[PDB]
């Protein structure tokens, strides 16, 4: 009996994109927030964890992990992943590429500090000359509000949250790409997303260190 | 209309799970192989790859990019994928932990010298204590020759692949694990598996060095 309930530490990490896929379809959720390696290890050793991480979210009567698999389950039931086949083809094409680009940026603090100037380079590099291109491309060549069969999908929601996290790294980045640009404004005032991008909603802020500090105590790294 | 084609070096790398998963299945397929960064320039300079990368896919009129979403439609085209959202939650999970092991040691040799011994002993420690103790709790847990809903799915053909790999690294290390062996005896018994496993098929041998200095010569890295 329950809204979903989200176990994760109380930060964006791996959990961030569910967070904005259930508040974009409406849907009302718990946290359960790890503060400790302990904490983990709880869930570990209760079963919790089918392979000893999170993020783990309990919906519908079970216990999912992997990130994919929570995502991929909410979009179905919440009818944000397309008609057919071939419009999730085209939805996890898209997704996919957002993965590549949003995993760069997820991990670029716990690169080594001799790597990251470079590695944030390699990033604003290929959002203007790879990803930024690619998805205004696909906007362009038919003219919808939507990435894909003219209606909201999560394609929709996960690259307006990346959208979010490339303006943090530098503003100007989307400045050449006028139709991202005008898709953020579109779905930032969707209602249900723009409850969740108001103040004191769940949306986690950037990582600082104090943050990472306790991802490295929580996950042993 | 037309046999998949697929454009990739020939190698196993991120094509190998697909040509695994198109076998299976039963479908011929061809394949474009990449010999320089020349042609790869050219299906970029063509409009060929959305993220100017490959694995690249042509089926069914379309062009597919991004390696997940070209195994989630081979998997939903030929009910390889299961038979509702629960059951896809499952095989997402599992595949995912297959796909977080798989990564491990796909890029084992990329890793420098001064590194390889240490990640390779993690790797190994993973396969013993998490992901291969996970996969038989899920057998040990239905007593079923399949591992979700009793018939064949992706998860099967994803997992035995990765039994083959493992097997590579070091043949001691499924030995704790009577139905993961099981399960690798079966799989491979299926006339198309069996097929695929014989000489002659797409099957791709284990990367050797001069392979790996020919994707970093097409790959550029
Ligand atoms: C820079 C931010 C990093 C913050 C931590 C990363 S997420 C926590 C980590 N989980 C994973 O790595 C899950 C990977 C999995 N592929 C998924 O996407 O769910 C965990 O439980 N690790 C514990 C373990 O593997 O033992
Ligand atoms: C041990 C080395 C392993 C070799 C595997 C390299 S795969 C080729 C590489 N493609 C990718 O990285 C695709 C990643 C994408 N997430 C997918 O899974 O399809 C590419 O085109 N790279 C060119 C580029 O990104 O510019």
């Amino acid at each position: 009996a329950e809204k979903p309930k989200l176990h994760y530490f109380n930060a964006r990490g791996r959990m961030e994109s569910t967070r904005w896929l259930l508040a974009a379809a409406g849907v009302e959720f718990e946290e359960k927030f790890i503060k400790s390696a302990e904490d983990l290890d709880k869930l570990r050793n209760d079963g919790y964890l089918m392979f000893q991480q999170v993020p783990m979210v309990e919906i519908d009567g079970m216990k999912l992990v992997q990130t994919r698999a929570i995502l991929n389950y909410i979009a179905s039931k919440y009818n944000l992943y397309g008609k057919d086949i071939k419009e999730r083809a085209l939805i996890d094409m898209y997704i996919e590429g957002i993965a590549d680009l949003g995993e760069m940026i997820l991990l670029l603090p716990v690169c080594p500090p001799e790597e990251k100037d470079a590695k944030l380079a390699l990033i604003k590099e290929k959002i203007k000359n790879r990803y930024f291109p690619a998805f205004e491309k696909v906007l362009k060549s038919h003219g919808q509000d939507y990435l894909v069969g003219n209606k909201l999908s999560r394609a929709d929601i996960h690259l307006v949250e990346l959208l979010y996290y490339v303006e943090e790294l530098d503003s100007s980045l989307i400045s050449s790409f006028p139709l991202l640009k005008a898709l953020k404004t579109r779905i930032s005032n969707l209602p249900t997303v723009k409850k969740f991008l108001q103040p004191g909603s769940p949306r986690k802020p950037p990582m600082d260190e104090k943050s990472l500090e306790e991802a490295r105590k929580i996950f042993r790294f």
